[PDB]
């Protein structure tokens, strides 16, 4: 209730027929994941994104459908700035659509590459987007949610470069926050995943670990996967940084010149904070916010 049911040939309509050329180039394609295609529309005069779900990687058309329903669930339950907003879906014949509000700066890992020429992110402007970022995650928390997929390409930039959280496809209700639970079906993204959470086990936990990863991804400017690099997973730096063999002011993204030594070892110490191999000595999300917060003073 409070979404609109739209017919999948409206937007089809709506998409240019999900026209598959980036709209950089006047086409309807914004970006992808495992789990389906994201394109531009124009419903109403409003500019919208429609997630048409496809399986993209090796997923069964039943599991597909419980993250649409997991997707609407959540969306119904939890509003927040620093959340997307679904306007509606469709579930007519084959293809599943989700619908939401448009956000003009695209996500966080696009912005970070500067894709399509996007000038680089200030480290003022970093640092509101780890605060956002967090504040979400807070409010998920809060709500009794696990989101199990927190990355850059899933935190994604308003007019205003405000931060919001998208894809709750894998959330995850938990009994009152406390308590861990296992699953015979590992899902997310192995470049940003907690030990724990690679061995099955779903935990708030798991989020702030991957939130650390976000983090250096922040300051560093690289992805958290580059297979010609070494080391080719970020999350390794921490341990370079550790064992001396390197400093945070080796990595800081070039692309600034804004950034002073305080705040940047201020927000690497949180993302080495967060990064903690063992769970149980990770901050909590609310911690992670009030360090954020005392950041930028
Ligand atoms: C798909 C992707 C990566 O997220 C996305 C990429 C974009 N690129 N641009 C360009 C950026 C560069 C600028 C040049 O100045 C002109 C526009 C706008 C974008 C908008 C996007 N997403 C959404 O609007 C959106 C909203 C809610 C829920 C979701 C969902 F869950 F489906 F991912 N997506
Ligand atoms: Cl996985």
């Amino acid at each position: 209730t409070r979404f609109h049911s739209f017919s999948f040939y409206e937007l089809k309509n709506v998409t240019n027929n999900f026209d598959e050329r980036p709209i950089s180039v006047g086409g309807n394609k914004m970006g992808e994941g495992g789990f389906g295609v994201v394109y531009k529309g124009y419903v109403n005069n409003t500019t919208v994104a429609v997630k048409k779900l496809a399986a993209m990687v090796d997923i069964t058309t039943e599991e597909l459908k419980q993250q649409f329903d997991q997707e609407i669930k959540v969306m119904a339950k939890c509003q927040h700035e620093n959340l997307v907003e679904l306007l509606g879906f469709s579930s007519d014949g084959d293809d599943l659509c989700l619908v939401y509000v448009y956000m003009p700066n695209g996500s966080l890992l696009d912005r970070l590459s500067c894709l399509d020429g996007t000038p680089p992110l200030s480290w003022h402007m970093r640092c509101k987007i780890a605060q956002g970022a967090a504040n979400g995650i807070n409010f998920l928390h809060e709500n009794h949610h696990i989101h199990r997929d927190i990355k850059s390409a899933n935190i994604l930039l308003d007019e205003a470069f405000t931060a919001k959280i998208s894809d709750f496809g894998l959330a995850r209700a938990s009994e009152k926050f406390a308590q861990t639970v296992m699953t015979s079906r590992i899902v997310g993204t192995t470049a940003y995943m907690a030990p724990e959470a690679l061995r099955g086990e779903i935990t708030p936990k798991s989020d702030i670990y991957s939130f650390g990863v976000v983090l250096l991804e922040i300051i560093t400017g690289l992805p958290a996967v580059d297979e010609h690099r070494e080391p080719q997973l970020l999350l390794d730096i921490k341990e370079e940084i550790e064992d001396e063999e390197k400093t945070i002011e080796d990595y800081i993204d070039k692309k600034m010149n804004d950034a002073d030594s305080t705040s940047v070892e201020a927000m690497y110490s949180v993302a080495s904070q967060c990064l903690h191999e063992k769970k149980n000595k990770r901050p909590d999300i609310k911690k992670v916010q009030q360090l954020l917060q005392e950041m930028t003073a």
